[PDB]
């Protein structure tokens, strides 16, 4: 056996640097839902592991020209990591190049506003121009809009793709900060899981509005045909059935609530 | 190529006999969410197929003594069908013997009451004895209670397992009828998808109460190592991303609403 290299991403409350731990070593530096999940998966599957943060800070997309995968997906595709344990969305284009476990969490695209913003739905956003809106610049949310044939979402993409200045952000934290600083003139499209987390964080000035725009899941990813895929998949189902995933959700979202 | 034998189950609104079609032939007899899903899967995967209703009318469980699988799971395990396209819950014990696609629908165990029943939650059910409650006698809901280590659910199982007369039912329709006829003295534990469907059916006398007790998914099942598994899995993701699964949900639940 060898130590399994885990790629993950700094995304609250999934993986966070513990206060004042920057200069410590190894796995103990990090906390969060995916840190606890990695420990359980590794225990059930009988492996030792090293948590690493994805070098480019991205989830994963294929460049249109170079055909090269970036982010966590790229780390798996090019053999830089053995497994990705992160809020990584199961998508068709990714499933074509890596393997996913059954989902460990359900989510959908959602709208985050600064409280008091006169927006209730995606339709509302699409029918006005005063309030700008965008997504994480690389990720499954952007791709959702890029590919949608649904009238409202196609309209939103036509606006977003050419809006100036760019409505896209490099990180979730950047999108949240942009909502908070924009006096109601920027809304952020992000996954319901993140949105619901931030809604319960100080300064308690954002909220989720409207229903989810889609329904999907996060999965644990391994390189195609990995020795780990089968056991990891069975482990996710065991964690689900043993109530552990619900325990972790309660721990990191609502037990954490500051609002 | 050969005609693919599809096993499914008569369960509204997934697969229903069209009015006055009992004496007709082939696939045209049936309608419902899973009928529409089967047509899309078959189109994307490039196969012809025959819809068949599971002979024993069960979802699938392994007998404790004989070790034999019944229901749709058994039809796959013993080679009687090529694929199951039905509201078949993804579970660990099933995943050990058959393959599941990524989920096509999200659901959780839920409580159905006759309107006016003084029950708001599973905790409420567990803390009283006036109102009886039970599950489908063979299925993932029964197994959930049989295996739970959560205090409230363990208490409920201890009651259900020895209650007389039996609190278990052979079919969802039987559980719904039992709620409707029992003057508030029977509550039925069933999947949220079914519960939400029935809530919108005449005579509009039942309702879903409380949050879901768990979170899981339905998947399309194939025998272990089937030639169809890979393509079916990719097809489910395509249907999800193309908004087709959302379209089918709206079609069979809410466009169907009678209340
Ligand atoms: O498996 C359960 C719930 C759950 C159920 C279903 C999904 N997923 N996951 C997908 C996905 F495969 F990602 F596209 C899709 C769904 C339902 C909607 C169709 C596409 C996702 C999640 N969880 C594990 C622990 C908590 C939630
Ligand atoms: N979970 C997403 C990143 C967040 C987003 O795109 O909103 C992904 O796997 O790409
Ligand atoms: N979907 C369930 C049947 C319904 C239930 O158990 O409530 C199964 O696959 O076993
Ligand atoms: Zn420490
Ligand atoms: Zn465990
Ligand atoms: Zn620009
Ligand atoms: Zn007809
Ligand atoms: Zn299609
Ligand atoms: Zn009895």
């Amino acid at each position: 056996n060898k130590t399994v290299v885990v790629t993950t991403i700094l995304e609250s409350p999934y993986v966070m640097m513990k206060k004042n731990h920057e200069m410590l070593e190894g796995n103990e530096r990090y906390e969060g839902y995916c840190v606890d999940l990695a420990a359980e998966i590794a225990k059930h599957c009988g492996f030792k592991y090293k948590l690493t943060i994805v070098g480019d800070g991205k989830y994963g997309a294929r460049d249109a020209d170079t055909k090269i995968w970036n982010g966590m997906v790229g780390e798996l595709v090019y053999g830089k990591a053995d497994i990705a344990i992160a809020p990584l969305t199961i998508t068709l284009v990714r499933e074509e190049v890596i393997d996913f476990s059954k989902p460990f969490m359900s989510l959908g695209i959602s709208i985050m506003i600064k409280k008091g913003t006169p927006i209730e739905s995606a339709e509302d956003l699409s029918k006005q121009t005063e309030i700008a809106y965008g997504t994480l610049d690389s990720g499954s949310t952007k791709e959702f809009f890029r590919r949608s044939k649904i009238a409202v979402f196609d309209k939103m993409w036509t606006y977003m793709r050419s809006a100036e200045p760019s409505v896209f952000v490099r990180t979730t934290a950047e999108g949240v900060a942009r909502v908070r600083k924009s006096k109601g003139k920027y809304a952020y499209l992000l996954e319901s899981t993140m949105n619901e987390y931030i809604e319960q964080r100080k300064p308690c000035d954002t909220m989720k509005v409207g229903g989810n725009l889609d329904s999907k899941g996060y999965g644990i990813a391994t390189p195609k045909g990995s020795s780990l895929g089968n056991a990891v998949n069975l482990a996710v189902l065991k964690l689900s059935e043993q109530g552990l995933l619900d325990k972790l959700k309660n721990k990191w979202w609502y037990d954490k609530g500051e609002c």
